[PDB]
């Protein structure tokens, strides 16, 4: 239907978030191999957002190391969209059982109007009202993930 | 150490490969939902290459649908680097057991000098001599995947 955020808008916001992550993780001072920022990507839709974000965080002095879902290290969980927050709440708690060092959440699209439980992400790229969107990893039955922009799908499509 | 291919060089080659994939898959005429090009991404290093490639293939009229590793549909397997070809050979044969429609391989970095078995990819972004490279998804012990370019690592690093 209509475009909510373009690839240029997302990358601009992700650069601003990257500068915050660079400043907030300075006293940890991340270096490759020895002390990398462990990136936990929640498949599938997060792979587009994860691929761009790690290439931007490296541009800002933050070396990263990625893991894919579905101790003593600093963990940043990345998900494409934050809606009911039921999946991210279970993932964060499951990662706290391994006892890291500092765990935070970074989402690309946050829909606060769809929460089933209270949950706040430490870093949010953009906010979206309670409407169904596709693109930038988001799908409707495994399609439209490859759209470079976050758009609202036509009702006749679904 | 030195840079072999930059992000600009890769995306330029990936646009040329995308035009070939668009022409070679015309008689299949891919449409979203009903007839999508099934993208099989081999984790982990392929996630950077997969995220860029699906956003380029959509730019060329090729809608895609992604699956991640580690019937009757057209399948294109994507891997970050092609070296011994032992993993990709086993993956292709395992996907042929599901009886698709047309299966091909697309790799970002092909090292022909490291083959343990004969294997040719249908689509290759760039060729690299038998040297250890990092960046663009490639790693040395889960680090340096976030480098925007394919570079050779300093020997003192490893
Ligand atoms: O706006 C959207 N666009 C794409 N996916 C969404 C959107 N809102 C929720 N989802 C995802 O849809 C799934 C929930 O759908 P359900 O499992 O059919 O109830 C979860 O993976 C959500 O992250
Ligand atoms: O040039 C390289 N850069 C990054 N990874 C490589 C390179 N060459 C081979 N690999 C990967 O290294 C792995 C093989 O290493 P091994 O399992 O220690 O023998 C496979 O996943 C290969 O794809
Ligand atoms: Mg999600
Ligand atoms: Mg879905
Ligand atoms: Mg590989
Ligand atoms: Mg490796």
């Amino acid at each position: 239907t209509s475009v909510l955020f373009t690839e240029a808008e997302l990358h601009t916001r992700m650069r601003g978030v990257a500068q915050r992550i660079a400043d907030d993780y300075s006293n940890c001072n991340l270096k490759p191999l020895e002390n990398p920022l462990v990136i936990v990507s929640v498949l599938k839709g997060s792979f587009v957002f994860t691929a761009d974000m790690v290439r931007i965080l490296g541009d800002f002095g933050v070396p990263t190391r990625v893991e894919f879902l579905r101790r003593g290290k600093h963990v940043l969980v990345l998900e494409d969209i934050l809606d009911t927050a039921l999946t991210l709440r279970e993932v964060v708690d499951s990662l706290k059982k391994s006892e890291p060092a500092s765990i935070k959440t970074l989402v690309a699209i946050d829909k606060p109007g769809g929460r089933k439980i209270p949950f706040t992400a430490e870093y949010v790229v953009a906010d979206v009202p309670n409407v169904f969107v596709v693109g930038y990893g988001l799908d409707y039955d495994q399609s439209y993930r490859e759209v470079r922009d976050v758009v609202i799908l036509k009702p006749s499509v679904y």
